[PDB]
C-alpha cells in the first residue's frame, strides 16, 4: 500500500532561521482498525535517527485511521541538501513502505524584490493594493511577508511560486490597505526569506511618493 | 480509477458566442489487451449522446489514453449544469465516474489594474510590466497582453489565488524590453469573465 504514505518537507521559513522549528513529516493513510500498531523508522542519509514523535492513530470521517509521526530537522541538514527517509511498516510483519524527500537540486539564486505602488486607476478605491513583485529564484522554497511600523500587517495574499523561462521562480504577494493608511504617508514593507539571500532574509519598503 | 480525468471548458469559449465550449474525459493507463472504452454522458442527470470519441493512442510508456469530447451549451456551463462521464470497458461490470461543472456562488466582476516596472527594475534590460486583476468570481479566466493592437507574447501568469474574502485574484507579469517600454509603446492587458460587460475588459499602460 505505497499510495497511503506521504512525506512532506519542512516550511521554507522554518528552516531559514535556526531558531525555528523545522520538520518533516510522514502520514499514514488509510489505515485499518485491523493493522496492527503502525511503526516508523527513520533515517538521515541512510542513518538511522531516533528522535521522531509518533502521534497516536486518529479516525477520520471515512471510516479509516491516519497516523503521522514528525521528525525535527538541523536546518543546515536540510539545506545541505540532506536525504530524509520515511520507513513504514506494521508491528510484527515484515513488509515495509519508503519515501524519501529532500530538498531541490540546482544552484540556488538570489530573488530580486520590486515593490509596487496602487495603480492610479486604484486610487479611485476606498483600498488599495500594494504589490511585491518576487523573481529570479531557486529554488522555490519562500516566504513573503509584510509590516509596518514595527507590526505584522496581516492583510495579505500570495501568489504560489511560478516557472520562468530560465528556470528560476516568480510570485506576487498583494497587500491591501486603508487608501486613507497610504495617503498618510505610512511605510509599508515586504520581508523575504530565502536560503540565496545573505542573512536569508531582505526587505523593499513603499510608500506614497 | 485515478485514471479517469474529466476538465472543463476553456474559459474564452464558454464566453463568446461565437466559440464552441466543451467537455472533455479523458482515460489513461489503457493496457494494450483492455477490450473498448465506452462513454456515457450525463448533463443534470440526463444521458445525452452527442459526445465524440476518439480511438485508443499508444504513449511513451506503452500504455494507452482514450478522450471523448462533450460540446455544451454556454448558457448550460454558466448556470452551473453538471457534466458527468461514465468511463467503462465493453462487457465487463465495473464502471468510473467523475462529473464537473462551475463553481456555485454569486458572480463578481474583476477589477483590473495595471502597474509599471519598480523604478529599481529599471536598471536592466528587460523590465515587468503588471496587471493585477483581483476580486473575481468564479476563478474561470482569460487574460492576455497586446501593443499596439498586437498580441505579445513573452508573458506569465499566476494561477488564481483564493482571497480571504471569497473571491479570486492572480498577477499577469509581460516582460518587454526596457527600450520598448522607454519608447513609450502602449501595452493592453485584456481579461475575459463572465462577470464583466460583453464578458471582456482591456487596461492600457504605457510611460
Ligand atoms: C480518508 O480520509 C483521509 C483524510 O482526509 C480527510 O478526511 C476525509 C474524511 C475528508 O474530509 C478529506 O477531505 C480530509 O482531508 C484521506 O487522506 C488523504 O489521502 C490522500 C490520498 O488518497 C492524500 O493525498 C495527497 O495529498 C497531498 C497533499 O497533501 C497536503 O495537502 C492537502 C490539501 O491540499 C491536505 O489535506 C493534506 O493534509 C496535506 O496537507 C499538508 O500536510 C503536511 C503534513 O501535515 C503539512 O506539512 C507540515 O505542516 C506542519 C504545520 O502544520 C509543519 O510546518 C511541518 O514542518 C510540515 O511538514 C502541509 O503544510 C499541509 N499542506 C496543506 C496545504 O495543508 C498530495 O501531495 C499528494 O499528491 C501526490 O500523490 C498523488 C497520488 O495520490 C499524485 O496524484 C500527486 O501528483 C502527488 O504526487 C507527488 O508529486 C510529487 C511532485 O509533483 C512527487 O515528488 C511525489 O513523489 C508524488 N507522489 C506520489 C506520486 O505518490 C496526494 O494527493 C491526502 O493528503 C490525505 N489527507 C490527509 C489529511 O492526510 C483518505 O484518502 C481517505 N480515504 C478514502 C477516501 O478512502
Ligand atoms: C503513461 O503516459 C501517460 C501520458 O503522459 C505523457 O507521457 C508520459 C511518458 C510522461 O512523459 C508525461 O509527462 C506525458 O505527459 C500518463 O498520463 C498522465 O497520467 C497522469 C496521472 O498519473 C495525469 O495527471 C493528471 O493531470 C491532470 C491535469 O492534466 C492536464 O494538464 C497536464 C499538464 O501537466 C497535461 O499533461 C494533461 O494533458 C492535461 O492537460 C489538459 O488536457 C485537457 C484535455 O486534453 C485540456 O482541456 C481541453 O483542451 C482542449 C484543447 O485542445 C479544448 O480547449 C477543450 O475544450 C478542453 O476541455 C486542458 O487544457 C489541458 N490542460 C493544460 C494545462 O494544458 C491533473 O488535474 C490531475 O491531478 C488531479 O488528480 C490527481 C489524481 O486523481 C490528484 O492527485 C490531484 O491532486 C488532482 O486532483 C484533482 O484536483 C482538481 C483540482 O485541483 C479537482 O477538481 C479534482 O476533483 C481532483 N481529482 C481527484 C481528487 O480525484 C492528474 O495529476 C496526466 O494528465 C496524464 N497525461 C496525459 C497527457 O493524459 C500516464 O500516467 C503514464 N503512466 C504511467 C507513468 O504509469
Amino acid at each position: 500500500g505505497a499510495s497511503s504514505v506521504f512525506l512532506f518537507p519542512p516550511k521554507p521559513k522554518d528552516t531559514l532561521m535556526i531558531s525555528r522549528t523545522p520538520e518533516v513529516t510522514c502520514v499514514v493513510v488509510d489505515v485499518s482498525q485491523e493493522d496492527p500498531e503502525v511503526q516508523f523508522n527513520w533515517y538521515v542519509d541512510g542513518v538511522e535517527v531516533h528522535n521522531a514523535k509518533t502521534k497516536p492513530r486518529e479516525e477520520q470521517f471515512n471510516s479509516t485511521y491516519r497516523v503521522v509521526s514528525v521528525l525535527t530537522v538541523l536546518h543546515q541538514d536540510w539545506l545541505n541538501g540532506k536525504e530524509y527517509k520515511c520507513k513504514v511498516s506494521n508491528k510484527g510483519l515484515p513488509s515495509s513502505i519508503e519515501k524519501t524527500i529532500s530538498k531541490a537540486k540546482g544552484q540556488p539564486r538570489e530573488p530580486q524584490v520590486y515593490t509596487l505602488p496602487p495603480s492610479q486607476e486604484e486610487m479611485t478605491k476606498n483600498q488599495v493594493s500594494l504589490t511585491c513583485l518576487v523573481k529570479g529564484f531557486y529554488p522555490s522554497d519562500i516566504a513573503v511577508e509584510w509590516e509596518s511600523n514595527g507590526q505584522p500587517e496581516n492583510n495579505y495574499k500570495t501568489t504560489p511560486p511560478v516557472l520562468d523561462s530560465d528556470g528560476s521562480f516568480f510570485l506576487y504577494s498583494r497587500l491591501t490597505v486603508d487608501k486613507s493608511r497610504w495617503q498618510e504617508g505610512n511605510v509599508f514593507s515586504c520581508s523575504v526569506m530565502h536560503e540565496a539571500l545573505h542573512n536569508h532574509y531582505t526587505q523593499k519598503s513603499l510608500s506614497l511618493s
